[PDB]
């Protein structure tokens, strides 16, 4: 049908039908009198995995025989999404599949709806790394993924009385026709017992053991015939576990409840035991098999040369006196040799500064836990202090403020310090973040050893967040410019000489009046909710948290409400807000964000004065499937972060590619956007991060702006009044008494500039052709921002390895 | 390379390795350069699993077409042992697999031996329902098998120093390549809560829910296309369940517990609430697929012409008062006529007599539970107990002793009543076990109601336990009478017409010495144990249990070792004594035999006096899989239950079957298996059942044979004195006190005889010739011990269908 789909061969089609019927038949054990749709699903999955193996079996057999230097990417969170449609893409077989299933009766977009995601994350960060592995392996790089196969991923969650509940995320029930079980390759991993001293070394004896069984799920790059491993374990219970008898079975639960449950946390650190078990678990079956896969291809001074790890945040920090313990007491290495293969091979990148994130961990845990991992903790501690104290001697304040071990109430070890002694580079994730970390937190670091520290800015990958959640712009932009540019995003440059093509600008246009259609009879459709699609579509989906400023955007929506109300009879331009977002189950103040704007809707939407000119949406269960649905629609990205808080976002880039317009503050990745795209093509408000601090020293003061601007005196007036909340009056007073004296983020500090800016947005939006020539101009300098670009760097700044994107043979 | 095994043709065997090939790449991602025997297990298992396929949905579909009474056959135990070379005997693809292996340069008994046994049972009783599931599709039955999917079936056992040591049977580690996952068919089960009356009956509400999702497995027929279904049910908890949030999650297990674990107890009642919950999981579940089936092909009339349903013991009795349940409460039948469907719907087949095996409930487990089923049972016993009270005017007794409510310090119901009252049909499972539950038990109930009592004596299959385990003995004689005895297994009578055919007499007496080089070779390589393959091979193999009297065993096997020790240069007939078995866990006694017996061969089969004329051996981990191995190689079968405690055995049977001569007493099935064979060929001794109630009228003395018997004197001052345990000289003061004072099973009254009966054992043995005629006269008439002469009674005497040899187009 479209070109970037690929051919529908007589040969291939042919070929795809006679084994989507024999998958049927023999794999599934159905006919097509009893067969449902989630039958005809499972027969194309395990038709299209076919065609992965051949590629997977010999891009692994190639790294066998050549040897190259290995990428081991650790990461508790892996945010995979949908695979089917992705694998389509990357094997160039969705126009074949298409058709095939069309002349068997199936509807091919019907059967992609019924796949489960795999929600092995909660956010940005888990999201990066599934854009990563995708990036590695479209780069041919010789990249493993290795993480942990969580039971349940990040809950549903459900919208009862405008109330978030939550529901387990039975992910697994219906089976993964894209994972294989590797039950041989099963290590053991160690927990509680005792340090002993012996006259060679120390032993660590008396130990729990937990068995690691890997899961190995493919991961095909771009149409080069490279399919790369992303390996997840799952936590098993030995056979003589406990071994009155039905009690000791039952109880293999214990060992095994280690990978049952994603901790649904987000910029948010939460010190319980079974997630320090999760840390280590995957440090330790992870380590044990790159040692093992280096081994078989004596001598750990080339251990760098063919090993790279690299540590997404500190969650995989134990790695670091994980990979110590190996070298010192089991193959019997001095330790400053150990010391030195180490920091070679570890690499760290840092996601936030938010200091309620960083993970501290209580020292008696780990003594009871990690016995040997806080002695050797304590001794990595005491030979960097010792660096410390010879290069700034007498700075006695200095050795507190670096030290790994955290005095006070309770001792706390700060896997942070320990992730920077212990790796040769260190990475923030945007320009201003990356420079935020040298200025402020890492201040200290920096100065010792400048060297380590570098930037590499995030980026999307343009397969899932264009090609596939977007189809009618990939053609579009391929009709002039042709296909290059989805392994090459820079070449959208080339579209700024298409900016006064009137066919283009018609084309592009189009593209997004039917993406709003579709995701308009989505709502009606699978939530019974009414919008008009000429409307302007206002979005901001991330996860619910105070510094995101989902608040602020609120403050905006009750605005304009009471402007209609105020002079009913005057033009506004038409706006559908959509909001959407998980709260963490623990975190209250989010919780109470997400009823205020269902609170907000319940008000608005009813309001037969305002009409269709004004609808607020709360998007339920947002997630990568919905964010694939939701961000090709959107005309105006919500970027709204206070100054300083946002480390990069990744949404952000999502929004840019598929042609909305960003409304933000100068905070992470915006700023790099802004300065691509020129500031004139982007509506950017607020303090910067330099009038954050001055506002800081000075003291900030809410009841300030609440007592000099009267229209945010009449909001803060409606929500302790009871206004959007009549049967409980009181129910939105945390909020108030939040905004007005406790207050981190400032919210009320931007309003005023963030009203006027959002002025200007619908003034544009009045003139359609100059509202498109814009987002033109910000598709065309999206490039930057590809994952591809990332992982370059990353390969080449620190990692120390080539990318290449010449093809296998298929 | 034999006939019973099939064609090989060059078609097939082309095929066949093709097909192996694709899997081993497709199904299992791996090439022939890092495969092991276990990939190729799976790719041949995978390979003769694709046969199963197009005749399983083809019988399924018959049946839907067709529409003939169901059989459900109800059973908390399937004691299965290994699928792969079961698969191919009865599609006639051994010959052709292993050609195929052959050419691929692999040895087919090699990859067998890889396959876990499904260990779903505890012994006679789970393997009697396996046997009755082959001989039900080999007759043609629209059969269906319902169960439970225990994730750790029957724990694997060792032997560390001497005593049995527990380990979780982890069956599933690996993969289960004949069960096919039907998460579609899920159905609810409903716990706990409490009764709501309202102005239309009962309602039962306020329950905990637990999902039954079941798996299904292909059970084939000989040879006649016919492919039946296994459907077992696994637990697993609501989404919504329990739902601080980590938690909620992980107390997922306390639902999904129900199917975790096989209860390990043989012939003994324990009343535990986990086992309850398992009880009624299995009949909720299974009657609702029932009644789902049912009306997929308003009037209930009709119910008990279109489904039987056999309770395997009263482990599913909850079937009755569900039944019931369903009818009244939820599809609104008057009681009389729900109870009239029930009746002619349900048969009950009891197993045991033994008063601890008998289930009796606490009524405080069933009021919490089952609140709802409590309520029925006490009305089905008020009914029943009217029609007593009306039939025995003023005979007060009866009616305590009839009642279903037990009376006491805890009140129980007697699950055995209940299944008598809801039964159009109760049988016995050997013509003495049907006729003591006539004259004792079931007395007052035969009484009442004498057409419900029936016999059926209990058979085993001739393909598992003949034509899979002793290919040897299956080809001689199908080249003596074709192949048509393995479907009918009465025409070994024609083999009479061999008993003085001297060609026939060395070809049976070969296949004998050959099973027995191949265990003895089995022993060595597996368990590093010496046995002279030229020594008798006396068995007994079965559960660890007081009335099985290994015990009984041990004493003789002492005799002989005090005999040779007193005349070390007199001849003896050399013999290898072998005794395995599982003893429950909780079982302290079985558990001292075990030992003791591990005990006495540590001091036998190291005394150099002795030589090779004795060996005592305990056989580790006894298992279906294992029986498959040691029958074959036996050449005494030992059968020695006290009289009127065993009700039928089947271990018997397919020793019989194998060529072994028996040694047993006048119980269960033995009595029927001399009257086919003639006494004369078979080594009876021993109290008849009415020799046992003589001595129990004036009471058993044990010290009485002590005091007249000095072989049996010098035994037990050889225990009690430390000759077996130099270390520990107290160790079997439990034994000889049970033995002395407390031996409900009168182990000393049966000894003289015994060691008599062995003795002219041996004086047969020493006549080669004459050994193998009367072995021939056994195996010439086993031909009623064929499970498939079981399955026609049950079908025409109980189920009300009829058997057919007919096949299906393939
Ligand atoms: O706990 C956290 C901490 C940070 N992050 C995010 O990581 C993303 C990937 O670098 C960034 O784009 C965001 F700026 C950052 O908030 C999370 O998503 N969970
Ligand atoms: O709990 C029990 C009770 C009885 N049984 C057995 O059932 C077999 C099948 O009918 C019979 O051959 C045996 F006689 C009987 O002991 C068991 O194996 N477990």
């Amino acid at each position: 049908q479209i070109s970037v789909r690929g051919l529908a061969g007589v040969e291939n089609v042919t070929e795809l039908k006679k084994n989507f019927n024999r998958h049927l038949h023999f794999t599934l054990v159905k006919d097509r009198n009893v067969a449902t749709p989630r039958d005809y699903y499972f027969a194309l999955a395990h038709t299209v995995r076919d065609h992965l193996v051949g590629r997977w079996i010999r891009t692994q057999q190639h790294y066998y025989e050549k040897d190259p230097k290995r990428i081991y990417y650790l990461s508790l969170e892996f945010y995979m999404g949908r695979t089917l449609q992705n694998t389509m893409v990357n094997l160039a077989l969705e126009n074949a599949c298409d058709e095939a299933t069309y002349q068997l009766g199936l509807d091919m977009e019907e059967l992609e709806e019924i796949e489960e995601d795999a929600g092995l994350g909660n956010g940005g960060l888990g999201r990066l790394a599934a854009c990563f592995l995708d990036s590695m392996a479209t780069l041919g790089l010789a990249a493993y993924g290795y993480g942990i196969r969580y039971e349940f991923g990040i809950f549903n969650q459900k919208i009862c009385g405008g109330w978030q509940m939550e529901e387990a995320d039975d992910w697994l029930r219906y089976g993964n026709p894209w994972e294989k079980a590797r039950p041989e390759f099963t290590l053991p991993v160690h927990f509680y017992g005792r340090v002993e001293h012996t006259s060679q070394g120390a032993k660590w004896v008396d130990t729990q053991v937990v068995l690691a069984m890997p899961y190995d799920t493919p991961v095909p790059g771009y149409r080069n015939n490279v399919v790369n491993t992303m390996r997840l374990w799952s936590a098993k219970a030995p056979n003589d576990f406990n071994l009155g008898y039905i009690q000791a079975v039952l109880d293999r639960n214990l060992a095994e409840n280690i990978s049952r449950v994603l901790y649904p946390n987000d910029n948010f650190f939460e010190g319980k035991e079974l997630r320090l078990k999760q840390e280590y678990f995957v440090v330790a079956a992870t380590l044990q098999d790159i040692i093992r896969r280096f081994k078989s291809s004596t001598n750990f001074d080339a251990f760098p040369d063919k090993v790279a790890i690299q540590l997404n945040d500190t969650h995989p920090s134990l790695a670091i006196p994980e990979l110590m313990r190996v070298l010192v007491d089991l193959e019997r290495l001095d330790w400053d040799k150990a010391w030195e293969v180490t920091v070679k091979t570890c690499a760290y990148t840092n996601h936030t500064v938010l200091p309620e994130a960083l993970e501290r961990w209580p020292v008696h845990l780990l003594e009871t836990l990690l016995p040997r991992h806080l002695q050797i903790i304590y001794e990595i501690n005491q030979r960097f202090l010792n660096r410390v104290a010879a290069a700034f001697p007498g700075d006695v304040d200095r050795l507190r403020r670096m030290s790994l071990v955290e005095e006070g109430a309770v001792k706390r070890i700060n896997m942070a310090h320990l992730c920077i002694a212990g790796s040769h580079a260190v990475n923030g994730v945007a320009r201003i973040h990356s420079e935020i970390l040298k200025k402020t937190i890492f201040k200290d670091f920096y100065e010792l050893e400048p060297h380590k520290f570098q930037n590499k800015t995030n980026g999307i990958t343009p397969r899932r967040w264009l090609v596939l959640c977007n189809p009618g712009l990939a053609e579009i932009i391929a009709e002039r410019i042709g296909e290059e540019y989805i392994s090459d995003l820079d070449q959208l440059r080339k579209l700024l000489s298409y900016v006064d093509d009137e066919a283009f600008i018609r084309d592009v246009a189009k593209v997004k009046q039917e993406n709003k259609l579709k995701f308009a009879a989505y709502l009606e459709r699978e939530y019974k909710v009414h919008i008009n699609p000429n409307s302007l579509f206002d979005v901001q989906v991330k996860r619910i948290h105070e510094y995101k400023r989902q608040l602020l955007n609120c403050l905006h929506v009750i605005t304009l409400y009471n402007r209609i109300k105020k002079e009913p009879n005057k033009f506004v331009v038409p706006r559908t807000v959509m909001i959407g977002g998980k709260a963490a189950p623990g975190y209250h103040m989010a919780k109470m964000i997400i009823k205020l704007i269902t609170a907000i809707g319940d008000v608005v939407n009813h309001d037969p004065v305002v009409g269709d000119r004004l609808r607020v949406i709360f998007l339920e269960n947002y997630r990568v499937s919905l964010a694939e649905k939701v961000i090709p629609a959107a005309d105006l990205s919500e970027q709204i972060s206070t100054a300083g808080t946002e480390a990069s976002g990744t949404g952000n880039m999502k929004f840019m590619l598929n042609g909305a317009l960003t409304i933000g503050t100068m905070d992470g990745a915006n700023v790099e956007m802004a300065e691509e795209a020129g500031e004139e093509n982007f509506f950017i408000f607020g303090m910067r991060v330099e009038d954050v601090d001055r506002l800081d020293q000075r003291g900030y003061n809410a009841q300030e702006y609440y007592d000099r601007i009267p229209e945010l005196r009449q909001i803060i007036e409606q929500l302790s009044s009871g206004f959007f909340s009549p049967k409980q009056p009181d129910l939105f007073k945390d909020i108030v008494n939040m905004l007005m004296h406790h207050d981190r983020f400032k919210v009320f500090a931007d309003y005023e500039e963030y009203v006027k800016c959002q002025e200007r947005v619908s003034a544009l939006y009045k003139n359609p052709r100059e509202w498109t020539r814009m987002v033109i101009r910000n598709i065309a300098t999206s490039g930057k921002f590809s994952s591809d670009r990332t992982i370059a760097q990353y390969a080449r700044e620190i990692w120390g390895v080539e990318p290449s994107r010449q093809r296998l043979p298929a």
